[PDB]
């Protein structure tokens, strides 16, 4: 593929396991905070929000006093994997973020999608990118 957008469209925003369900939105960022690609549905994120997530991957536990904010919306942090995966919840929806060597893979989900389905989708792409040296 010649576009980071294809990764979003064909690995993050596609029909999950043929259930007809999809992530709400998704994105791929560089570790500097540059947007490589995002779905049109992805929220109007702010640079401090992305920087907070970059910080959390470098040292887990830093989001805790405030929450995970994205597009001004507050997610409560839920169990992740230090340095590798950050997860948050907001009602029946949530967010999952997987770190690679050079990028961060974001997925946002809502009812009826389950938290573990978001994790599957995001983590599988991230692991692919890691196997490709990214
Ligand atoms: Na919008």
């Amino acid at each position: 593929s010649g576009s980071w957008q294809t990764y979003v469209d064909d690995h993050l925003m596609c029909d999950i396991e043929g259930t007809g369900q999809h992530l709400t939105s998704a994105a791929i960022f560089g570790t500097d905070g540059t947007v490589w690609a995002k779905s049109a549905s992805f929220p109007e994120f702010k640079p401090n929000e992305i920087d907070a997530i970059i910080k959390e991957f470098n040292e887990a536990g830093q989001l805790a006093p405030t929450g995970l904010f994205l597009g001004g919306a507050k997610y409560m942090v839920i169990q992740g994997e230090a340095g590798a995966v950050i997860r948050g919840k907001k009602g029946a929806g949530g967010i999952c973020i997987k770190k690679t060597g050079q990028a961060m893979v974001f997925g946002i989900y809502d009812e009826p999608v389950a938290p573990g389905q978001c994790n599957m989708v995001v983590e599988r792409l991230g692991d692919y990118l890691l196997d490709q040296g990214m």
